[PDB]
């Protein structure tokens, strides 16, 4: 798919919902639909659309990346708290041949704890953006952009 | 918020509806529902009412833990299986700025699996309590208590 | 539970609704429709059914397996990436009480990345399955049929 | 041997004679005098007495713990930095036969420094309180008044 | 060579001479010749023959090897201690290429001691069954039956 | 210091000056001189110049981060090999108190040897993106821009 | 010194004060009086005399170590848990130059659990003997006696 | 099978012919003769004989054992280097439920290379001495004919 | 308190009494009673005093760092085997609040047995001296001078 | 070479150029300008001279380590960032046979990151010295007139 | 035994007789008769002669060694895959006091898996030459040659 | 290119220039001078010139082997200690396609501090010569005589 056929998938995994709503010294006081609005004009200052998510649940990632596999452009991810934990993730990205991926992290994930080091996801993931804050989600979309066409 | 406005969450993970029909030697011959009434007894005595919940979904005890965020006094958690892989519940622990947390296990998971011997949850529990059998969501409830009035 | 008597649980989990569809050269060539197509076959042989489920939840997982522990006469499961960071899974199939369990993956995982080398449901499955095609459902019926008998 | 006809042997480690001189905001503000207070009103609370202890000397509380197997019903033990060091004490409490063992952190130690993560006793305590302040002793204390009889 | 034309080559490893004179809790009660006798009647099911033999040498095992890459149809193989320990015979199979070898554990490895849960010649092994008994011969031999068939 | 009174210096480790000279499959075709040159157009199109660099000395990159400074608005740096060796370099960009910071890397390194995956840099820089391609050094200097603005 | 002239010095660490009472398939039946009675004899047995005492305090046993040095020909050590944790008693040992150490272990160790399978003791002393029951004291007299004389 | 009954098996590893050409500093100069005469002197002393064998070959060590589980009454092995590569010797010893085995070392092989700090055997034999020098057959000997009556 | 009013504690671990007696080839052949000179004559030349201590018993040393808390300016600490196993020390320490505490070895413990690199009391003292002889102890003394006014 | 006849060596590493510029909770508020005075005082004070330096280059310290091999008569070095990554510089210092050389750093680096914990500089360093602040360059020198003159 | 008096031996490990047979892109075209043959011709060239020989058995190797001892001058070894599990070839080699020992691996190793990344043999071989061909048996006969003449 | 167009590459690491001062049982009593003149000898005998030098700095060995690159037949490198610390040298040889290069160090690194053992370098290399002193420059020049002419 192009920009111009399809929406870049963008999706959030748990606890991003609350977004905006404390520790803003590490992400922020923009909230989710704060972030979404930011991708929305970002993907249209280049063509496209997005079709923003957010689940807390694994699994509906998952059908989610399923769904964007074949109807979709390319998929922004903030896997927020699976990125460290979920190879169900990683392997549903390992089925979307050829679709660009690029994750993204708020925070820089390599100077807090060490569980947080290491992601799943940037194993497939083309690109990996971090501590750019909701602007990297902006970066995920002019990356998708580019690639896609 | 005290005990007397809003009940104490009480959060099961997977399995655990199971309680009480296998290993006596290791989990006790109390189901859960025998929980549930030791935690309303608990709760009762000082005060209080609980919210008692299980599931076996990691995403909807985050979902759950977003609840209680906003509508009760504290949490006592048993993550069960849980405790040593969700990053996600960890995070959902860490949104809820002010509230106490005490983390319940039935079993000494210490003396048990490697993998048993660590909790992401005990990154955030401000208790945690363990081997105590079902009387430690007593003293959870008892704790909540403590910190709540 | 026995074979004439009940049907043996086959468990799916994540992504493999997709199988088929890319790197054959790993998975094969067969559907997930071709895969119960296969133990439909083999169930018959030995004069039994099968339940046949897939799903990209855990808890949708741990759920499939709380209702085999009741209705069914054994497992044969491919945990697909929950293997490796499921404990919940292992422990749903912990609280089934001689319940014959196998354990199946259509890769040999011993040669892939080194996090799928572990598997947590290998610690309780009576028997693991590795490499075999998707004719280790195939021998996971089998084993299951020796068992239940 | 009840709790009816023998006291609660209560057990601190290393440095806590100066309990509530310094870093309340980690340990409190209560002196150990106030805590073995607790300990005192918590066992009467359940129709016991208590013999309340202190040592910096690991050998002493090895005598100490050899003195409780004939002498007492139970053993509260706060082991302090000997948790992290003491096979000696591990040892001398695997001893103890029968005997009921709940092991007190009055901070949450999983929450500290990584050589705090681990406690020696834990491998034989049959409950671990921990970060549940100087209140986890009267929850040691609960707990043995429920097994002691 | 094919199914048609060659035996299928079946080596076991050290100790399992004695298969059967102690521990069935774990090996079952059958005999190494039992075993034999099983992969004779799987083999012909399948339109086959078998080349079975046993030595507690791993270079005797490593000869046998080169001497099924050209005279036999494939490998079975139960390596017993020498999975866990010998490079040479997984250098041994990685020269029979093209060549189809099923490893064989009759326990599960995956729940012994913790150096049994490695093995080298799940390195090259194509299919690996492991804790199915010895039916995981007749598996072993069925998987060759197919690939080789 | 902003773009508008200050050059970003763009800062580049060994091997660059290489740069689209063999395995485009990784690094591309695009050269440093071309690289620079986006980089140039980039700041352009946010009100800002680029003092663009490259080094195979540890220590004049050193150099190079003390005169930014003092000197300029900001450092988007491809540390290249240094990324994964230099304490020198972290050191001196944590001399840059209050300075933005936003480290490169062409290729995903986290999809590379294990030893790519870790950076020192990334303890201080703000931000880093990484298998964007030189698009990422883009993503620098935007993020450069909107954090000097 | 010699066994003619000095006293062999046999040392044993903490807990070993309870040998007998409990635990017998491990450590048997006979006590630390028993113990005591059988290096006596073995002594006795090869021309020489034994100063055998026990303690539960690491500082006391090194004490004991400098008084064996000057006025005793051999040390035969059982150090309990203190082989494991003991960088004093190693150093303590250390101080004795061609002064004989056979270190005992009633138990054989490395079947125990892994924090056992360590001795720092072992490091220094010229015999380890392990898992032969009290009987391995009399080895070590009988080593010392072989070095002594 | 009692001493009076059948011969002690005394078992040498790889390297052992060649006992006291060389490192008299760490093995010294008593050659393997020498030890067979010491254990000749041993086993008569406690009413018994030896079954003396060296071997370079593993797995003829093994056949070794295989034999002496039936016709000897008890193992008395220093594996040399096969105590530390060697399960297969180890399972070896695992097959003769009840029989004594004793490992010894000539040198002390916790002071050596950390490669030499691990035994296989060790997890088998009832005893091990370490550090004794050939004198360390002979308690291999006299712990055998303790056990063997 | 000021070197005016109190004196340094100087602490020292066990076997520190046998300084001088051995290996001066690592430590020297000055005795404690030396070190002690040294320690005298370094404070002095500050206007100040000193408490020179020695102890081989862990828990000692505990009541003397309590002791130094209420009625000494500073404390110079060689814990000698105890830096490397000892956390009591360590929270003995952290309990001088604000007292200037310098840790001390006499051997250069980065170059030996890899046990010795690794002391728990450079956690805590200020600062941490080694490899500089007896002559480090006087630079102890220095830094208490410098810190203590 | 002697005090009398030649300087002292003092060498400083990457960034310590900027010394006295920023964090001076954890270095001080001295120039590195101000150290210098401070080490041709301290030399002064015992009878010798110095050449003091600082490079931001792995290689040039290791030439100027060269150069005091033959000119000067130790060497003082706070190796700054490359005490942690610089084989090259230990090597160097290491062909200094004979030479006094104290390494030097003025932040406790024990209780830093767990990279700083390590120096290979401590690997040939007569001395150690961290956390003294400043005046420890002071004690190296002192050191080096001890061992020098 | 210099190269007048006595040939080299050459020792090959498992699986080398197969040498040619395949995967060229790893190991080259050239089978063992074609190496012997480069052999015989390299110490031709020194005036030497050569007893080349290839075992898959690991004692054989160590009975060759052994008698390499006492009847060459030197010995290159390719002990393929015993380079990383043999202990018993390195402890053979270690029997030969002053014997130039040359180990060679044709591939580079330390690209290969990173089990193959560590020999036991060149822990006693005076030089290993590793991925330069059949040509590093050269190399190898060469330094035989320097050092035995 | 080859031989007979280009010299070869001779890049000699820190420290290098000072050899035959010290170290000669380790490293020989050969001069880095002496070294080179083997080398052109070795080359000449190929009918092969060399391009012979020395640096301590790694970035200029880099900008050495970017120049060589385009200039010469191949390398010849001892990397000496950069070759355990730079991944910067490694990608300077990654950029070498299809150009021969051989690792030497002179002494064997596997024999040595465990720290030596690992050389980035090697992991390009597409020969590594160890051990064999400076005759390994001289295998070297021969091995890329092979390779390139
Ligand atoms: O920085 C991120 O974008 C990150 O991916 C996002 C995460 C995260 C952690 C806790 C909460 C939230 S959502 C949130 C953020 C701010 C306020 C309230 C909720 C996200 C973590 O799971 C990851 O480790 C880091
Ligand atoms: O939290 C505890 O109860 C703990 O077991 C107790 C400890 C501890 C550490 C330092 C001092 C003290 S006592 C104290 C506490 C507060 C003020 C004064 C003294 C206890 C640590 O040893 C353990 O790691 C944690
Ligand atoms: O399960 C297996 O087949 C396995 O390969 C078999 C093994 C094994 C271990 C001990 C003895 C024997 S053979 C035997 C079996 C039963 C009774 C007596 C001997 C095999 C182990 O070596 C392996 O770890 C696992
Ligand atoms: O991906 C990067 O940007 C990276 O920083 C760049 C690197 C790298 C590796 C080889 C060569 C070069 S520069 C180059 C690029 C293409 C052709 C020639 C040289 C960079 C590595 O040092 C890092 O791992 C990754
Ligand atoms: O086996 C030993 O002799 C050993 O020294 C003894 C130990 C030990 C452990 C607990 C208690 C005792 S003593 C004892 C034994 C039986 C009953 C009562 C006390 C010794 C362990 O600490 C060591 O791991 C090994
Ligand atoms: O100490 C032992 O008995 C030991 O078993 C014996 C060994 C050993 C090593 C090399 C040679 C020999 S035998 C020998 C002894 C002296 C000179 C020549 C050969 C034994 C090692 O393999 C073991 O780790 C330790
Ligand atoms: O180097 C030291 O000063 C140290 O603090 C002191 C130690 C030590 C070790 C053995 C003996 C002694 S004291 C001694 C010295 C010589 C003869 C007798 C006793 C100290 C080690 O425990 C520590 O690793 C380091
Ligand atoms: O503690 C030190 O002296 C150390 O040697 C010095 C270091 C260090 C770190 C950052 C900056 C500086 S120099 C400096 C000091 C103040 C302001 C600006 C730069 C030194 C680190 O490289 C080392 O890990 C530790
Ligand atoms: O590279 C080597 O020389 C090596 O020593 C040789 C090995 C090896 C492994 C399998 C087969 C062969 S020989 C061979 C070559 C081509 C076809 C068939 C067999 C060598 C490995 O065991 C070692 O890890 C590496
Ligand atoms: O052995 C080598 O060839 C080596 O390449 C060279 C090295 C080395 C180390 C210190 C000094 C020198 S050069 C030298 C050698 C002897 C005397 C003087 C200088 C080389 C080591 O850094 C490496 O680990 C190995």
């Amino acid at each position: 798919r192009s920009l111009a056929n399809a929406p870049i998938m963008i999706l959030n995994g748990p606890n991003l919902n609350l977004l905006g709503q404390r520790q803003p010294e590490i992400y922020g006081s923009d909230t989710l639909a704060d972030v979404e609005a930011l991708c929305v004009k970002a993907a249209a200052a280049h063509g496209g659309t997005v079709d923003f998510r957010q689940s807390n649940h694994e699994g509906e990632l998952v059908d989610w990346i399923h769904e964007a596999r074949l109807n979709h452009c390319g998929i922004v991810i903030n896997p927020a708290a699976y990125s460290h934990t979920s190879v169900a993730i990683l392997d549903a990205l390992n089925t979307c041949d050829g679709l660009p991926v690029v994750e993204v992290h708020i925070s820089n994930i390599h100077q807090r704890e060490p569980f947080r080091h290491h992601s799943y996801v940037s194993q497939r993931a083309d690109g990996v953006v971090a501590g750019c804050g909701v602007q990297g989600y902006v970066f995920g979309v002019e990356r998708i952009a580019a690639l896609a066409g």
